[PDB]
């Protein structure tokens, strides 16, 4: 009766010897746990053309480090991806398997929960990514391998250091992201933060009120970041733009992945 939504590239890092038939024996076993009526797999192909748009430099580290790799380091990542892809290939023999050159998986799960969640009475993430905790609701959950933990919205303070989405996208539009090359304003930490959209409001808010009131640094730094904000609210505030983040690459690559997901529910 559930939904379950793979992060499979995300997956693919468990393994990081072909793999293929080890990967979709997981997504079964994972399936089964989860009461899973429908499977829908994701991957990553190439970059996020829209976030690349609004931020040059994003990820930029991960390509800087990709690009300091020797040249044998770089034919094993190859290897690796080729095993990838040949378990996408089988995978997509047993489930619904999608990826889309330019679009990141994170907006394509967005994307689907919107669309779908309501024919499901719960739907689960499977991602180690934090950032996927954007789209956690009543009936949203994530499972992540690594810590093992099942993530809820209930939870969100224990495991964000805020009590909801709306909070939480504002907290990384405010503290950026190291991981990703997305600079945030100087002196604010988790704290500050939730303290910050707990008096003010969520950033589209606090932009409203700029500048706020009060002496200290963090202060000072926060008034001075109106389009920083902004841009970074783009970034990271996935259930947002999740749909413009697909019709990036073409409104008829956004036209044919909602045909292709609505044939797969129902
Ligand atoms: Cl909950
Ligand atoms: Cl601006
Ligand atoms: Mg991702
Ligand atoms: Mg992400
Ligand atoms: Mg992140």
């Amino acid at each position: 009766r559930n939904l379950m939504i793979v992060d499979g590239t995300n997956l693919g890092f468990r393994f990081k010897k072909p793999f293929a038939s080890s990967y979709v024996s997981t997504i079964q076993s994972l399936a089964k746990s989860y009461s899973a009526r429908t499977t829908i797999v994701l991957g990553d192909k190439g970059k996020s053309v829209f976030r690349l748009e609004h931020l040059p430099e994003y990820k930029g580290n991960r390509d800087e480090k990709y690009a300091q790799r020797t040249e044998e380091e770089k034919a094993l990542d190859e290897q690796f991806f080729e095993y990838l892809k040949d378990a996408f290939e089988l995978c997509k023999t047993t489930f619904p398997t999608f990826t889309i050159r330019g679009v990141e998986a994170d907006d394509m799960a967005a994307y689907i929960v919107k669309l779908i969640g309501h024919l499901y009475d719960h739907v689960w993430l499977i991602s180690t990514d934090g950032d996927w905790d954007t789209l956690l609701t009543d009936k949203v959950s994530r499972f992540s391998f690594t810590t093992r933990r099942e993530y809820h919205l209930r939870d969100m303070y224990e495991h964000h250091n805020v009590d909801d989405v709306e909070q939480f996208i504002s907290l990384k539009a405010i503290m950026g992201d190291l991981g990703d090359n997305i600079r945030g304003v100087e002196g604010i930490g988790a704290k500050r933060g939730y303290n910050i959209i707990r008096e003010f409001g969520n950033v589209l808010d606090i932009i409203d009120q700029l500048p706020l009131p009060g002496k200290q640094k963090y202060i000072q730094n926060l008034n001075a970041s109106e389009e920083l904000l902004f841009r970074n609210l783009i970034l990271v505030d996935l259930p947002t733009y999740c749909v413009d983040a697909i019709a990036a690459v073409g409104q008829d690559v956004l036209d044919k992945f909602t045909k292709d997901i609505l044939e797969i529910a129902e």
